[PDB]
């Protein structure tokens, strides 16, 4: 019988790619999504076109409230009642924008932004665990220039920032019941639909190897290696996937 | 005129120290706290003893909720309302307990209250205290030295924490525009747990190095001194350790 | 054609289980060793039964010294003459011991720790890159240069010498597609000098499983790193330590 | 009786500006010096007028050689002979310039003056500063940005990478002798006295708080603090001194 992941935010880009590769490398998938229906319903019809019974869709809003660890719960309720079980959990959903320190509240970007990247994580890590010849791994999306951020985005930070104490914690606190916790951390991967040709060339030469930002793919592999059984004495660890540009000084 | 510093949870043990250490150093303090109001007032007097007019309390719950940001921009206003400038913010006030990932508060609650203190309030207050801005001034957010080494089953305090870093980094950078340097103090093992038997303590003492024993609330003050200091005046985003090594000792 | 790579201190152990793996994977192999030689030649052997003229090794003291440099070039040199080409550095060899800050000579000490851990690998990327498609070196590192063992000061000062180079390489090297990457055991193959009580003490350490990393499980990340699945990391230092490096005291 | 430190590569700049510093505290410092007898008389010369017999000079070569542990201890000596005492060790003394990977000293020499300089030097001088011992304490002056090198300074950045290791090994180590061990990492200080004008000002324009260097002050200010007994409880610590340098992405 083929394992199961759940991967959020796995309608489009990053998540699509990873959600993609786990299923051609045997996993039945959760995609997971927000407003994305048409193509997480898209790609669910992909896969199954290639082996029936294998992908389903399950919607959610990830922003923090105290309905979350419900939601989360559901999340991860959804894998066991399509596939009898869950393997893997990868943490790919993002909020990601500007929050100057001088349209929504503050209020509102706390928890959506610390909601998606932090606490959902959290959330969906305790589901996870709570519900469980194994092989099962939690991926989380961290960041590479987390130490050396954007400028005015220090609630999307902090909330990577509290991803990779999640990644540290739960890897400690999940290693006796066998479940690893790794994560990925792209530097500049696919740039934001919004964002103008200038500043995406503007990123892309920064990037010592290649001038280029990672392919989704790229990202995905290295998602791939750590739930495989090549990693299977890794745990804890975050692996930059940035073709050295956190090593770029200013 | 005498500088002004806020502190949250400055009633007792870090927070208090630190709220003296200002004191006798020339700052106005306003004393924030939540539930220690009988410790935040003698505190007060004791200062005020010392010298008139030159410390508030001023009363919050900086668990994260609707109203958190109101709260913190009103913690910020009660510094200008009383000394008529706000020079320092220390972000010390934290809840603290373990949150196991598998099995009376809810999870939502202990999310809101171990994020909130520990993060969401640092980021408001350091938004409410930059929107109202020889000057020298600073941020000292309380870290924690064990944040890659962390104790068993306190995922969400050590994200917390964690997001405290990422703080510190991204308001040292978007805030030294206008001269306002912001950097951390990372205790390792400091006071312990006021009910916790000795016995117990004596096991985290043993752990460090430089002495086998906690760090008394002075030496952690301390180091937020030098942070606000006219001896630290090109640094930013740098958290110190305060551990006695502790955290480079393996398992 | 098939690709190339050098392993140094390739005879025993977790190098043995990297030159193997990557033979596996369709490398030619230079195996390189100090004082290992029935080894080294033994572990030829049983490649090249496997496939013929696809291995050969290659004696150095990687020491530091006047001749350090000619030795390292020759390294490298060893694999273009018996392949044709160098793709893959693997720098593995290592001098491990403490050295006590208050009480071998302190210099000579100085001159195997640093230079098997940090000096060697530092040549050896120099005569690599000189030379020169996937190519990649592999550093292997410490996941606990951190919080380091008591008493290994010139050891823990290596490692931490090594992540600076697979930091530097890293950038200096970028814009010839060669990637510079590390691998960071926590424990993994104890010291065969090793008490059994003392080992089991470490083994107790780890929080994924209770025991060490075998060297397979070192070499898988090595394979990951230099495969095409890794083709834009570079700078990176996977550990794998089973959590042992997020173990509070 | 007055405490004494020494310090290393002391006649000019920040190890000046360091000297003159602790000087000021109450300590009687060693000057030490490799090629800057001048400089290093002219200093204690200020020194001993400010305070009768508070200051000496201490000629060695710090590149790494079968005679450098006897250098190191002497050096020591000399704080010893002049003093009776030995408080403070400041490792400063340092060789700076680029090692390419691809195409002048021999490889050979540049490993021994930049390792040397940067790393076996304060570990000989560590050892020997312990073996001959109240506010005991070493300062590394370190480099904040490490892992943000610049580009072909491999070998000055490895020393710098295993001073950072020194410190924290010492620390551990040295924590029962009550001996602590701690670093100072300027980003961009006093830019190399051969740098024009125009870029230094590149650097500078780098620096998020004030668009400047350090002063040497500045960087002497943050050593004061760590021997004080205000850091009585600080060791294995390095206290960057950038500005935020480090902070600022590519
Ligand atoms: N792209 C990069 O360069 C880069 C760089 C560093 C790190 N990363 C990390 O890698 C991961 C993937 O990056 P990406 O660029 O592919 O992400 P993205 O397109 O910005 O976000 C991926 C998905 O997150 C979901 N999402 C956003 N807000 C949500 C909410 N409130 N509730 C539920 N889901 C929500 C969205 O789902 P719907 O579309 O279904 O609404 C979105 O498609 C992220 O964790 C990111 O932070 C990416
Ligand atoms: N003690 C250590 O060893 C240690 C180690 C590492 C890091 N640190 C850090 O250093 C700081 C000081 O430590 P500590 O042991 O002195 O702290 P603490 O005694 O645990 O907490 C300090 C104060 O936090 C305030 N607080 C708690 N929950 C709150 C809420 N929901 N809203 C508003 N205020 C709240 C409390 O105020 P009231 O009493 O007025 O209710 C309390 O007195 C903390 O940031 C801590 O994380 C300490
Ligand atoms: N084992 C662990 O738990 C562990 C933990 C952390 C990091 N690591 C790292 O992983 C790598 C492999 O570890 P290991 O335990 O397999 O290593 P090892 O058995 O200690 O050493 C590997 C080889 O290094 C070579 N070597 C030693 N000194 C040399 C010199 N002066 N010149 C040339 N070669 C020399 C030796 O080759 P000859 O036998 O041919 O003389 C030896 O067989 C090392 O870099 C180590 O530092 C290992
Ligand atoms: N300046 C910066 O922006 C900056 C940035 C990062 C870190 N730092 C660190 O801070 C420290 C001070 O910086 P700096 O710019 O003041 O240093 P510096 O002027 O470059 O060098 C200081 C002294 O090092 C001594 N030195 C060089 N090679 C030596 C050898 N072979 N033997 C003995 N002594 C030797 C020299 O003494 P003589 O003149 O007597 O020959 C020199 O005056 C260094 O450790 C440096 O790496 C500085
Ligand atoms: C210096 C620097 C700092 C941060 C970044 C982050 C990149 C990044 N993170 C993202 N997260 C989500 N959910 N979506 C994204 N489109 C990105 C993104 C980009 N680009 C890139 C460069
Ligand atoms: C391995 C290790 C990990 C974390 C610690 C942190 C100790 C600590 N943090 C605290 N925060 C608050 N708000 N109150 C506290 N009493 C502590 C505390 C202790 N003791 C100490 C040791
Ligand atoms: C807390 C801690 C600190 C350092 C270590 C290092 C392990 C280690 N490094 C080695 N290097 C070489 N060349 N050979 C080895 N046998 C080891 C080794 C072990 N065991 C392991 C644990
Ligand atoms: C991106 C970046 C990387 C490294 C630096 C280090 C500057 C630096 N280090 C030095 N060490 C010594 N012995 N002397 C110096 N003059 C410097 C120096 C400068 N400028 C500055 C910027």
């Amino acid at each position: 019988e083929a394992p199961a992941a759940v991967v959020t935010g796995a309608a489009k880009r990053i998540g699509r790619a990873i959600a993609v590769k786990l299923h051609q490398t045997g996993y039945r998938v959760v995609i997971h999504y927000h407003n994305s229906a048409e193509a997480a319903v898209s790609l669910a019809d992909e896969l199954n076109k290639e082996r029936s019974n294998t992908a389903v869709v399950c919607q959610a809003d990830l922003t923090n409230s105290n309905v979350l660890p419900a939601s989360c719960e559901e999340i991860i309720n959804s894998c066991f009642r399509a596939f009898g079980r869950c393997d893997v959990l990868v943490n790919n959903a993002s909020a990601f924008y500007p929050t100057p320190l001088v349209g929504k509240t503050v209020e509102t970007q706390v928890a959506e932004l610390i909601g998606t990247n932090a606490i959902a994580p959290f959330l969906l890590t305790m589901s996870f665990a709570q519900r469980q010849s194994s092989n099962l791994s939690i991926v989380n999306l961290c960041d590479a220039m987390v130490d050396q951020p954007c400028m005015a985005f220090s609630l999307y930070n902090m909330g990577k920032h509290a991803l990779v104490g999640l990644t540290q914690s739960a890897a400690l606190e999940l290693a006796p019941y066998g479940i690893r916790v790794n994560g990925v951390a792209p530097g500049v991967s696919l740039l934001p639909v919004a964002m103008g040709e200038e500043e995406k060339d503007k990123w892309r030469r920064k990037v010592p190897l290649g001038r280029r930002e990672a392919s989704a793919e790229q990202i995905a592999d290295a998602v791939i290696f750590l739930v495989s059984g090549s990693a299977q004495y890794i745990t804890g660890s975050i692996i930059k996937v940035d073709g050295g540009l956190s090593l770029v000084h200013a």
